[PDB]
């Protein structure tokens, strides 16, 4: 009840900023995750004894992959928090609760591989979830890990609070298929400037849950730069891994993920920063200005990598 998580100052300080590093002290993870729901939630929002039951868990149903690991769901976890004490006012006591949650469980027993290589080499997961394959998957390995004895940290919710918040969780998970993203960013752009976008609309908050989604899941790209060019290379060691995988399959990959063809990674960043990450992020901050370090970082970064093309780093 009286016994709060503490941090060394500096993270205590920096844990604030969108652009956080949770550091490579993996055993310190938890404990920083623990600190950013007493903080974001309450002391009282879950039995301490079953969310660190829950969180070794999720831990245990993450892989030792580069890129989609534990490290990406307490960094993906980090960024929910910013934006939720950011935005103080604007969320509820079950959101707060389950978007912390689904942020932790959105990418569990990720294997490395995109729902495109499940799809073409016929993995069984492709013909359980025609779409959002992997998405799914997650979903299921959140719930699975939810009715493990002494692993319900929601217990103590009403049965219809409960249906709220898995629903909540739910739909923020499949909200992280990028192939989602696209036309849910679109509809809240029209939304947005036409007027119409109504935070009190449960249609239009999930469309809004989704895009903080998307931001927490590619917040990669709004670190400072040095944290950034290391995780890039852990999301391209997946990337030539899946390519390599695609060439035994008789498929030539796309050259982003072709590992003899390292030389157009640049431009390929590019593309992603110019279509995905910088309309993600400038559509984000139209709906909520106080996440706008995260678009100011995103365009940082972005001017990186036109250095990197140039040949000036
Ligand atoms: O720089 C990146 N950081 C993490 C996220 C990310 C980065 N580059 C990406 C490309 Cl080219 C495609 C799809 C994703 Cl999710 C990408
Ligand atoms: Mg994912
Ligand atoms: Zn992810």
């Amino acid at each position: 009840g009286l016994m709060q998580f503490t941090l060394p100052v500096r993270l205590c300080k920096e844990i604030e900023l969108f652009h956080f590093d949770i550091g490579p002290f993996e055993n310190m993870w938890p404990g920083i995750f623990v600190y950013m729901v007493h903080r974001s939630c309450g002391t009282s929002c879950f039995e301490l004894e079953k969310l660190c039951r829950f969180i070794m868990s999720v831990k245990k149903n993450y892989r030792r992959v580069p890129y989609h690991n534990w490290k990406h769901a307490v960094t993906v976890a980090h960024c929910m928090y910013a934006i939720l004490q950011n935005n103080h006012t604007l969320f509820t006591d079950l959101e707060r609760k389950g978007l912390l949650i689904a942020c932790l469980c959105h990418d569990l027993d990720h294997r490395g591989f995109s729902n495109s290589y499940l799809q073409k080499f016929d993995h069984p997961l492709a013909a359980l979830y025609s779409t959002s394959t992997m998405e799914q998957h997650h979903f299921s390995q959140t719930v699975s890990i939810l009715q493990l004895e002494g692993h319900n940290i929601f217990s103590t919710l009403s049965s219809s609070e409960y249906e709220q918040v898995l629903e909540i969780i739910r739909k923020a998970i499949i909200a992280t298929d990028l192939a989602l993203y696209f036309g849910n960013r679109k509809q809240l752009e029209e939304m947005y400037q036409t007027g119409s976008l109504n935070l009190n609309n449960q249609s239009h908050r999930d469309r809004v849950i989704g895009l903080m989604m998307t931001a927490c899941d590619l917040c990669s790209v709004t670190k400072l730069w040095p944290v950034t060019k290391l995780t890039a290379n852990d999301i391209y060691a997946e990337f030539w891994a899946e390519g390599d995988e695609m060439k035994k399959l008789g498929i030539q990959p796309i050259p982003m993920m072709d590992r003899d063809k390292k030389d157009e990674v640049p431009q390929g960043q590019l593309g992603f920063y110019n279509a995905v990450a910088i309309p993600c992020y400038t559509t984000l901050t139209q709906i909520l200005p106080p996440t706008e370090p995260l678009l100011k970082a995103c365009r940082d970064n972005l001017s990186q990598w036109e250095k990197v093309i140039r040949g000036e780093e």
